[PDB]
């Protein structure tokens, strides 16, 4: 759409009050034209077929129940280029300007959200499990997140190769909550999952085995399901990467904890120029700890630190 850009207004999934960057054409669009090539929110009508139809608005106000979803989806997206380039200077997903896109009331009662490659998509939950996903900040940095390893290391979506780039997103993911400053916690999804409950999450990244997930390589999973685990098997990276952050004891190994932001430092560094597409947990720890080198030196605290975590979970 060609327009003029402008600000409307909304309330997003949790109801919380937000403004965001529209376009105005006839109608007011949800199209942001001031972050690189533009961020653009399409309504899917329940239905599979995609991108959708791009969101257009006759008011400029988004406080309708069917527009929550796509105002968190947009305003959050905005958040997460934000975090990238203020803090690791990358321009989109693909250092370019990539336009971001993303579609939302995908399907019915779809319990998920994803990264296909081209763009985001977010179904609505069933209610009970979840409520629409794109009200998680940390699983809409989670999604993006991925299309930035695509360009970058390209970890193949399969077994360690597998966990590694889904550590990778709920990883930055957290950053990106931090980043916002939204309730920031080491959990993943906890906004958006099972509305009755409170106090749960899909994952836990300071105790994945809170939830069945592996903390230790000596229990990873080495079935098929799941791709071979890689939502499983993220827990030991997850457990190692928030030892590098905040310290702790683990499995007697103690670690002394460095903080977010070299934490995303070192990680960013490591994905964008030594991981490749078929890299194992192994070769992550080598990774980690080159990067740190580079940036920290050799005798570094952080170099130490890094060595630390990955020995407290079990991988050499
Ligand atoms: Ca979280
Ligand atoms: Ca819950
Ligand atoms: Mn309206
Ligand atoms: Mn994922
Ligand atoms: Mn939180």
């Amino acid at each position: 759409i060609t327009g003029t850009s402008t600000v409307g207004v909304g309330r997003g999934v949790l109801g919380d009050q937000k403004n965001i960057n529209t376009t105005y054409s006839t109608y007011y669009y949800l199209q942001d034209n001031t972050r690189g090539d533009g961020i653009f929110t399409y309504d899917a009508k329940y239905r599979t077929t995609l991108p959708g139809s791009l969101w257009a608005d006759a008011d400029n106000q988004f406080f309708a129940s069917y527009d929550a979803p796509a105002v968190d989806a947009h305003y959050y997206a905005g958040v997460t280029y934000d975090y990238y380039k203020n803090v690791h200077n990358r321009l989109s997903y693909d250092g370019n300007n990539a336009a971001i896109r993303s579609s939302v009331h995908y399907s019915q009662g779809y319990n998920n959200a994803f990264w296909n490659g081209s763009e985001m998509v977010y179904g609505d939950g069933d209610g009970q499990t979840f409520i629409p996903l794109s009200g998680g900040i940390d699983v809409v940095a989670h999604e993006l997140t991925h299309a930035v390893t695509d360009y970058t290391a390209g970890l193949i979506y399969q077994n360690e190769s597998g966990a590694i780039n889904e550590a990778i997103s709920d990883i930055f993911g957290t950053l990106v909550e931090f980043y916002a400053n939204k309730n920031p916690d080491w959990e993943i999804g906890e906004d958006v999952y099972t509305p009755g409950i409170s106090g749960d999450s899909l994952r836990s990244m300071s105790d994945p085995a809170k939830y069945g997930d592996p903390d230790h390589y000596s229990k990873r999973y080495t079935g098929t399901q799941d791709n071979g685990g890689v939502h499983i098997n993220s827990g030991i990276i997850n457990k190692a990467a928030y030892l590098i952050s905040q310290g702790g004891t683990h499995y007697g190994v103690s670690v002394v904890g460095i903080g977010r932001d070299k934490l995303g430092k070192i990680f960013y560094r490591a994905l964008t120029q030594y991981l490749t597409p078929t890299s194992n947990f192994s070769q992550l720890r080598a990774a980690a700890v080159q990067s740190a080198t580079d940036l920290y030196g050799s005798t570094s605290q952080e170099v130490a630190s890094v060595k630390q975590a990955f020995d407290a979970v079990g991988v050499k």
